[PDB]
């Protein structure tokens, strides 16, 4: 509690440079010191343009190629694989034909570089649990046709909850101590990183963010044209809510500025509310477009004050607070800042077991670094995929599908219990496959299993 005797405790940590400490401690000042629901408004066409609405691109050539020298391409790359049972970054787990996530980004910049003769730079920022392991592996694209920069975010201490202290001023100095605090850190860190005022000398305008496992995140030169055009500093590409979206963070108006409203923002009594898809109708893919001149000017003023998110930890038997900040939350303190509600082809996460699922079937292929849809899939949606913890570990999923099913023409798969696949399968319809304790269940090669519940061994 109260200020100065966290500060001297943090300004006690060696392994934190001033600028993280500086960071840090504003961020706990403003956590200690602390949205109306009743002046939240709906946004509209004003503050969120329709991708349709805006002007496509001229069929002159020349212009492209103009947008495309003002552009960097980052990639939010500070998350590891651990969720999905794999260690090293998130964003090395191959996702289709034997390639990664980051190869298939730096396969599509290397492409728009030879398609445009432009030098469009990518640059990874990664955490203390990534940074050594991507410096590393990035070697792999030294004849690449794309400059690679990366750089490390903030490192924070973790904060030991009962005590208020931080956790490395009580010797907790390893890797466990400390964490990174969310991606609104990308762009103090863009800063301090030096990278910022690179691309800045060269020309460069603006900055098109997005985490590294959207599959759906490539360059779109509507949405930058129609920046440049109408001088908007900040873009967020927002897609409507279905069913499966309902918790995600959405725009509004509050106080006469565009904003981000997430869950944690919302009391008790207005969540339902909240969850309403009629009510907040578009939800915050994390793709974000940003004006470089911006970023430099508000990380310089110290005016980037984004809500604070508490993320409350128990490690070792140790509560520990994670104070962090979303990039999204950003928007309000952009001059022109709008949404653009884009078609959902641009939000393709890879989060589970069950989206590999997905991008691994017929139902896509890789077209030159794209993750391409199935032009024979009659549904615009994807079918719907559940799998219990037997399928959580990436290694464990592959060995339970000898190959991958077809699922083009799927609708919904729900799986449970120790469940295998054999190879050749297909799936179509509604297809259940639900294995009791103690049984395992084996679905035999070239199976095809349609809109049908398989509960036993004596369902075939």
């Amino acid at each position: 509690e109260n200020l100065p005797q966290l500060k001297s405790a943090v300004d006690g940590l060696t392994e934190m440079s001033e600028s993280e400490k500086s960071g840090f401690i504003s961020l706990v000042s403003r956590y200690l010191s602390g949205i109306e629901w009743s002046k939240i408004q709906t946004p509209t066409d004003e503050i969120v343009v329709p991708y349709e609405k805006m002007t496509p691109v001229s069929q002159d050539v020349a212009e492209t190629k103009n947008l495309l020298d003002k552009l960097v391409v980052l990639k939010l790359n500070g998350g590891l694989g651990t969720t999905m049972g794999c260690t090293g970054p998130k964003s090395v787990i191959e996702v289709r034909d034997g390639l990664t996530f980051l190869d298939l980004i730096v396969i599509q910049i290397e492409n728009l570089n030879n398609k445009y003769g432009c030098k469009v730079p990518l640059v990874l920022m990664n955490s203390f649990n990534t940074h050594d392991d991507t410096h590393k592996i990035v070697e792999k694209y030294t004849n690449s046709n794309v400059d690679i920069h990366t750089f490390n975010q903030s490192k924070y201490p973790r904060v030991v909850a009962d005590e208020f202290v931080p956790w490395p001023s009580k010797g907790k100095t390893d890797k466990e101590g400390w964490y990174p605090p969310g991606h609104g850190d990308v762009f103090p860190a863009l800063m301090n990183s030096g990278k910022l005022d690179t691309f800045l000398s060269q020309g460069k305008e603006y900055v098109f963010v997005a985490n590294s496992d959207n599959l759906g995140a490539i360059v779109d030169l509507t949405i930058l044209k129609h920046l440049i055009q109408n001088k908007n500093e900040y873009c967020m590409e927002v897609t409507p809510k279905t069913l499966a979206d309902v918790k995600g963070g959405t725009l509004i108006s509050y106080e006469g500025k565009v904003q981000l409203l997430e869950i944690a923002q919302v009391p008790d009594e207005h969540v339902n509310e909240f969850k309403s898809i009629e009510k907040f109708k578009i939800f915050n893919t994390n793709n974000l477009w940003v004006n470089l001149k911006a970023i430099k000017k508000l990380v310089e003023a110290d005016a980037l004050k984004m809500e604070i998110i508490p993320n409350p930890k128990e490690v070792d038997g140790v509560k520990v607070l994670q104070l962090e900040t979303a990039a999204g939350a950003a928007i309000r303190f952009f001059d022109n800042a709008i949404g653009v509600n884009v078609p959902r082809s641009r939000f393709l996460p890879v989060k589970a077991s069950s989206d590999l699922l997905l991008v691994q079937s017929d139902l896509y292929t890789l077209v030159d670094g794209f993750v391409t849809r199935n032009k024979a899939r009659t549904n615009p949606s994807n079918p719907s995929i559940e799998l219990g913890p037997e399928f959580k570990k990436v290694a464990t999923f592959l060995s339970r599908f000898k190959s991958i099913p077809s699922i083009v023409e799927l609708d919904s798969l729900k799986v449970s219990g120790d469940v295998w696949f054999g190879s050749s399968i297909v799936l179509k319809g509604k297809v259940t496959v639900a294995a009791k304790s103690g049984v395992k269940l084996e679905i035999p090669d070239r199976a095809v299993v349609e809109n049908k519940n398989i509960n036993g061994p004596e369902d075939l």
